[PDB]
DNA sequence: ATGCCTACCACA
DNA sequence: GTGGTAGGC
């Protein structure tokens, strides 16, 4: 209730101021796009357009993947898209990684992306019993000359989390050892530009609603584009009625959620 | 016409 | 300890 009366009391404050079948829809505020989901018979999801502005402006489209993919795969429109993780739905478990390059000579970013997915394999296999390892992680990649950076996104079989906020609260808990320098976790640690120790794991990416880039897209000021990394382990199984890369798309949708009769969900409770 | 929220510092 | 905010995702 505390999140939904905040969330309603910013619409009250907005408020102030034949074809081929097609679901095409843009919007100026986030809870119109999701209230036209929720009046939709079809499987449609939220996408957030950054403006040409320079600022984080965003204008939202509701669609569904498959029409999504038909107009963004040329890279020639839609640039800098990111997903609506919606807030409730369930999700993949994923992670937005990061460290300064010439503020951490020594780092070995390859080799701090596998040691923590083994240490999260461990606790996934201890705390909930999943099994798992680097070869069901989606490995993505936005890195520049002056910044290490990764997108995991996990493929767990018949498992997610109940949402993005208890994906949250799961990580907080087994990088508790991390943070309090802020088990031996201290491969995590790196250090900011002006030398103030962080975590290699970026915990802010666990909020309702959060946007996180889409695969083959950049921040719009930018040229570098997520793409999968060379030592990318996931491959999705091949189908004569889908390109690979729609494939890797789909893999990468964060609350793109495999079907499944017998789905396990994932809760962590604060 | 973007949205979100913690880390941080000043006050009982 | 909370406010209470603006700085960062
Ligand atoms: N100003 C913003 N408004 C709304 N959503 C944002 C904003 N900044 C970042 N996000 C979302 C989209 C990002 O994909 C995600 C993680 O932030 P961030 O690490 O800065 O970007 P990124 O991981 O897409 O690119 P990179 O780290 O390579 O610069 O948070
Ligand atoms: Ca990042």
């Amino acid at each position: 209730m505390n999140r939904k009366w905040e969330a309603k009391l910013k619409q009250i404050e907005e408020r102030a101021s034949e074809e081929p079948p097609s679901i095409w829809r843009l919007f100026h505020r986030q809870a119109q796009a999701f209230n036209f989901v929720k009046s939709c018979k079809e499987d449609v999801h939220v996408f957030a357009l950054e403006c040409k502005v320079g600022d984080g402006q965003r204008i939202y489209l509701v669609t569904t993947y498959a029409e999504f993919w038909f107009y963004y795969k040329s890279r020639k429109n839609l640039l800098h898209c990111y997903e609506v993780i919606p807030e409730n739905a369930v999700c993949k478990l994923y992670f937005d990684l990061e460290f300064n390059k010439p503020a951490n000579p020594g780092a070995d970013g390859k080799k701090m992306v596998a040691l923590l997915i083994e240490y999260v394999c461990k606790a996934l296999q201890e705390l909930y019993g999943v099994n798992c390892s680097a070869e069901d992680v989606l490995n993505l990649d936005s890195s520049t000359d002056e910044k290490f950076s990764r997108h995991l996104i996990f493929q767990l079989h018949d498992v997610a989390f109940k949402d993005n906020i208890h994906v949250g609260n799961f990580l907080r808990k087994i990088l508790q050892p991390a943070l309090d320098l802020l088990p031996d976790l201290s491969f995590l640690v790196v250090k900011n530009n002006m030398g103030e120790k962080h975590l290699f794991v970026d915990l802010g990416v666990y909020t309702r609603n959060r946007n996180f880039r889409l695969y083959k897209s950049s921040k719009i000021g930018k040229r570098v584009a997520l793409e999968v990394t060379e030592d990318n382990k996931f491959f999705p199984i091949q189908s004569k009625d889908v390109s690979d890369e729609y494939q890797y798309f789909l893999s990468s949708l964060v609350s793109n959620v495999r079907f499944s009769d017998t789905l396990r969900i994932l809760t962590c409770e604060p």
